[PDB]
Order: structure tokens, then sequence, then C-alpha cells
């Protein structure tokens, strides 16, 4: 049962090994401590363990061995959750894609103030005068050409320096998924149509008894192929020549030549073909003559689309962290800028919520982001939870719209009147 | 009925051929003894057999021939099982993958002490001070970067030498299978989606009587091809030339040349193509006009996954055996390190349980591991069984999790309203 770093600090009142009246500190959790020992322990500082052993701070190489000292047994006795307080989905007023996206990007309470605050906790640098932990006095929120948030340059002041830098938040290339029945596409319209091909046929059934269906099967297949090969060839030739020459016609210059040829080659390539292959088969239980018509065509298609509530959010932040100026531990301080991943949408290795959980459990997997735990030393990591919740929660609002694409193949089958036949 | 080496030692009290009052020792089982004669017999020592014959120890070449002597008839009269005492599956507290795996790797009673003890019986070297047959005083259990168990270097002492070596146990690359209904994947979410293609169509059925369905069949096929060829060519050319030259224009330098060419080549190659080929066919028993829409798309898919109990364990040990310093018999003592297979999961030739059984039966098949029987000489092989059971038994605990993968193809079929048609 892994112990979270939050409460892990020293219990001042406690004695430890001599009888704390708490649940014992053990070896299993003790080994798990190594990566954040600096947070908990002073260089020389010593801490105990229930099996009659002790831990030492960063000053020493120390293995887990015998000693006497206090520590937290208290926290392990009653662990606390660590969870996000509320997952609830946000409801924003509905509209069209332009406006809905804007409202989301515009929201001070729902987007900006919380995103900025989260940024503040996470390491982002500050700019100029301040009002609270988020968006400063001079700071402002305007739109980038891309639709992202941006501010004016003139004032400057990042980290209290005259440089031009400003924080920006990207709008995502939105992607959504919808579990419910709540959305729909309307009737199609063909802007333009060209007719590629037609095929017609019929079944003639004069006789009374034998009645059977007819099958027309088509295939329209077009394909492209691409390949490249590289060949290496080596030629070895040894030759000898004599000048005796044979009187009739040996040849004055008589040469014999042997050539050995070796060549090898490797290649790769591939092709893709698309086929439109319709099959029509009328059962036609009637004594008749039945025309059938099968059509292939190309067209421009457009559909109006009914409003859909859900949207997924992809966020990566700006590169301000390098300016950040906070105690790092995991990373060295470096000038060159690095964009930090915020992924809200579910990508397991990328997503922030998981990383938050992972930091609590402690897992040594591969990582490329600044960790969550250093906030505990710096800010305490309390009462922040709602702020994180603001960023993490799903947001939805109905956006009505269009469905359109490049011109596509389409097809059709028409059936005629089964004309009465007689013998 | 093969006799196990366990009880096979000499019966001190017995006379043997003269009338032991036990079931007879026979030739069939006697021949099976050769590979472990050294355990049972002294160099000169002699042992009997019921058909009036005798066996001799390693000092002699001895065939099975006449003589008089005692042996065990006693054990063969009443054989004992040799089995693992209990197969029962372990129950560990549930959780997420990070924590469940940890708890398993952390368990002193269930994992470490028994695994170490098993290692001790099997030939693994010891380190420094000891407390019992398993994990020594100085020895400790901490985590490797990989998640494996490791300990500190400073103290040293393997086999009582200052060298750095320490024992390590690998966490497996977990693999599991589940017979029961007990697990599930939740609703899918699409992180991102790109639409590859769309095809639309309809069946028009104005006339009252003829009603029949419509079939749209698609194929999207993409493929890659790779190949390499090597060609060898040999050229043999004999030429002759004369300088007579023909007055009009024979050519002053008149040459005739014959070239024989031989070439051959061999090649190998292959290609793979994947096709997405949907078929949609509405029966549509109605007089109507029915639109159909078929879609191909690409997307990122993610599913939350319900907890699953079972996990299979793959274990191979460290390379400590070379340091081991025990009586070998089968293998020569060598310095270079060799990792020894522990396979818990079922791989027939690899698995430990089978090898244990195989050692009891005696089978000369190909083998690449230290055998089980030498433990009998060294430790007696008693009361160990529960320890082996600790390692061998299946372990399970529900791990909830995610299901994710690289972006994949997906598709969809939509059907329209069958619009009433009239003649």
């Amino acid at each position: 049962e892994p112990v979270y770093p939050d409460q892990l600090r020293l219990f001042s009142l406690g004695q430890g090994v001599c009888g704390d009246k708490y649940r014992p500190v053990n070896r299993e959790e003790a080994q798990s401590v190594k990566s954040n020992i600096v947070g908990m322990m002073g260089q020389w500082q010593i801490s105990g363990l229930a099996n009659g052993w002790v831990i030492m701070g960063p000053g020493y190489n120390g293995e887990i061995k015998p000693g006497t000292a206090s520590n937290t047994w208290c926290y392990p006795t009653n662990p606390v959750t660590g969870e996000i307080p509320t997952l609830s989905a946000l409801d924003i007023p509905d509209g069209d894609e332009v406006d809905v996206q804007w409202r989301l990007v515009h929201d001070s309470a729902n987007f900006i103030k919380p995103t900025s605050y989260l940024a503040h906790y996470l390491g982002y640098a500050w700019v100029g005068g301040n009002h609270s932990q988020y968006v400063g006095e001079d700071m402002d929120v305007t739109r980038d050409g891309d639709g992202w948030v941006i501010r004016g340059n003139n004032d400057g002041g990042c980290d209290g320096y005259r440089c031009g830098d400003k924080t920006a938040i990207k709008v995502s290339n939105f992607a959504y998924n919808l579990d419910p029945d709540s959305f729909k596409h309307g009737d199609v319209t063909q802007s333009d149509r060209q007719l590629v091909k037609t095929v017609v046929g019929w079944a003639v059934n004069d006789s009374d008894t034998p009645q059977s269906g007819y099958d027309v099967t088509l295939r329209y297949d077009t394909a492209t192929n691409w390949s490249k090969t590289n060949t290496y060839g080596l030629s070895e030739k040894v030759t000898t020549k004599n000048k005796f020459k044979w009187p009739l016609v040996g040849e004055t210059e008589l040469s014999i030549e042997i050539a050995a040829n070796q060549s090898w080659a490797s290649q790769n390539g591939g092709s893709t073909t698309t086929s439109l292959s319709q099959s029509v088969r009328p059962t036609v239980p009637a004594r008749s003559k039945i025309p059938v018509k099968i059509e292939l065509y190309k067209a421009d298609i457009s559909y109006p689309y009914e409003f859909k509530a859900d949207v997924s959010y992809d966020l990566t932040l700006s590169g301000f962290l390098r300016w950040g100026g906070n105690a790092w531990y995991t990373h060295p301080d470096n000038r060159p800028n690095w964009n930090h991943t915020f992924v809200i949408g579910p990508y397991k290795d990328k997503a922030s919520s998981i990383r938050y959980q992972w930091d609590k459990r402690y897992i040594p997997g591969e990582v490329k982001w600044w960790d969550w735990n250093w906030t505990i030393q710096q800010n305490g990591l309390s009462t922040m939870q709602n702020n994180l919740a603001r960023v993490l929660r799903p947001v939805r609002a109905g956006i009505t719209g269009d469905f359109s694409a490049e011109s596509q193949f389409a097809g059709n089958i028409e059936i005629g009147a089964p004309v009465p036949l007689a013998a």
C-alpha cells in the first residue's frame, strides 16, 4: 500500500520505534522513497522504521539498517484519497462551430483563470505586474491568427525582464466522439454529378413454371502501383592476349576474355486499388420480362449535420517553463524552450490525470515531463484540486454544422416493370 | 514403475537376496539407475537385485550380473507421491497495474523469502551475513529502474568475497489469459478521427410489385512489396582476328567474335496487403427510394477496461549459480555467468514443475538446466515442498486498466428513410 508524498513529512510529536501508537513503517514502502528523499529529509537528518531500522538523508549513501528515530507511522495509519473532487461535465451554450469554440476559448472562469493557475503551479514563468497567481495586471487575452490566445508585446516583463515573451494557449485541433443517439446528418444534396457508367439487363421468363431470379455482378477497379529498386553489380574480368596470330585468320591480335558477373538487388513497393462492386439480384417470382439498370457515378455530396454535444480537448503549453525559475529537482535549468504536454483527452502515456495518479503511486517508467510532486514542497498541494478539476473536466455544448468532403463515387440500382409474358 | 531417487538409498537393516520380505528389485528399474549411481553407491560398494544379480558402484564398469547383496526392496514396496502439496491460487488485494504488480514484487512471504529459499536449494550463491537460508542480514530488497528487485553494492560479500555482486529477481513482462466472464472493456472514445472515404447509394423502387434488396460491396486494399535478387553471370568469349582485310571494305582489322553468356539468379521476396471490405445490403421490402451511406475512416480508439484477476508469471534468475559453490555432478564448475530458467507459466520444455516431475521419472531428453535430484543428497528434499508450492502457485488480483493502441481503421454504415414512391 504505497504511501503518498503529501503527508509523508515528519511527524514532530512522534518518537517512532520506542512506541508511536501508530501503524508500523515498513521496508517495502521505505525502498519506494528514494526518488523523493530530498523532499522529506535533511542531509544529515535521520528517520526510523518499525522493523528496528533507520533511513538517512541525502548526505549519506545509507542502506536500510539498524538505528532509532521517529518518522510517519501516523499518515500510513489513515491514508487520504488524493482524488479529483468532481468529474462533472461543463455545459456551455450551444451554437455553431465558430461560436462554440470561441466561447470555450473566451471563458475566464472555465478556461483562462484556471489554465493560467494550473500553469503557475506547474512551472510556467510570470510576466510583469501581478494580480493573484494567474493572469497578471498587464497580461491580457486576445486572439491569435490561429485562434489561439495571445497578448500584446509592448509591455514585456517576463520574469521581470524586458523581453517580449507572452503566454499563449493553443486551441486544439478538435476531435470528438459520441456515445449517444443525440446527433444526426440530414438529407444529402448533390452539388454536382458526373455519370461514369451504366449497365442494363433483363430476365425473360415466357414459360409458366420456371421462375427464377437474376444476378448482375459488377466490379470497377482502378489501382496505382509504385516501386523502387536498387541494384549493385560487380564485374570481374580477366583477360589474356597473344600476338602470334594464326595465319589464315587466327587474328593478329588474339584475345581470350572471361568475365564473371555478380549482381544483386533489393526493392520495395506497393499498390492500392479501390473497387466498386455492386451486386443486384431481383428474386422476381413472376412470369415476366424484367429490366434492371445499374449505375456508377461520381458526385459532390453535402449534408447538413445535427448538433453534437461532446468535444475532446488536446492541449500542450508554450515553452514558458524554461523561464520558470522554480526548484526543479528532476530537470536541470536550461535556457532553450520546451513545449510541455497538457493532454486532456485520453492518450494514456500523455494524459495529465494519469500522470497525477502515477506520481502518487510512484512508478519508474519512462517519463518526459515535469513531475507533480514538487508542488507539495513549493505550494503544499492543497485546495488546488478544484482548479485541476476545472481543467480536466469534460466540456460539451451542441454545435450544429455541415458534413462535406471531396467528390466521391456513388451508385444506384433501378428496377423496371415486370412485363407480363405469355407462351 | 520407476523408482524415485528419494528413498532409493540403502536399507541398512536389510539382507537382500537371502530374504528381505519386501518386493523384488528388478532389471528394468536397475538400468534406469546409471545416471545417479554416485548418489546411492560408494565406489566399491555393492548392491543386490532379486533375479539373483548385483550392481556395483562407480569404481567398476560392472554389467548386471550375478552376486549377493542388500538394497532397497523396501521403498519399492510402498512408493510415495513426490507431489506438490497444494496448487491453490493466491489472492492479493486488487488495484491498478502499477500497484498490483508492486504488491506482488513486494510480498515477503509470498514472493521474496520463498523465491530466495528456492534459489538457495537450486544453487544460487550467498552474500555476506546470514539469517536463515534466505535473504541475509546485510541483504535487502529495493527496486531496480526496470522494476526488478535489487540491493545496494557497498557492503558486498558474495560467497564471502568483497565483489559487488547482488541477487536480483526480474519482474516478468506480464502476460495473462482469462477463462471466465469476469472481465470487460467499456465504451470506446475516439480521441481523434480523420475521414478517409465515403460512398453513397440508393435503390429506387417506383413500381408496386417488384421489391428487392440492394447490395453495395466495397474493397479498400493497400499493400507493400519487398524483394531482393542476386544474379551471377559468367561470360566466355573466344575471338579470332585476321589482318588480311578485304580490298573494298573487308576491314583492315577483321575480327570475328563469339560470346557465350550464362547467367542464373535466385530471389526471395514477399508482400502483405490489408483490405477493408464492407458489404451492406438492405433487404428493403418496401416500395420506396432508400439511401445508404458507407464510410471508411481512421481514428484513435481508447477503452477503459474492467478488472481482470489472472496473471501469468515468467521468471529467469540471475547468474549467481556460477558463484554457487555446491556439488554439481551434471555440470562442471565454471566462472562465466549463466542465467537459469525458472518459468512458472506453461511452456512445456521450460517449466520448472515439469522438470521436477521429469527428474523424478528419469528421462534422458535434452536438457539445459541444473537437475532437481542433487538436492536430495545436499538437503534431503524434505519439507521443501511447501516452499516450492509458494513459487509455483498461480496468483491473481483484479487489475483495472485501459485498452489503447495505435490509430486504426474503422467504418460505418448509415441507412436513410425509405421514401414512399408511387407510379
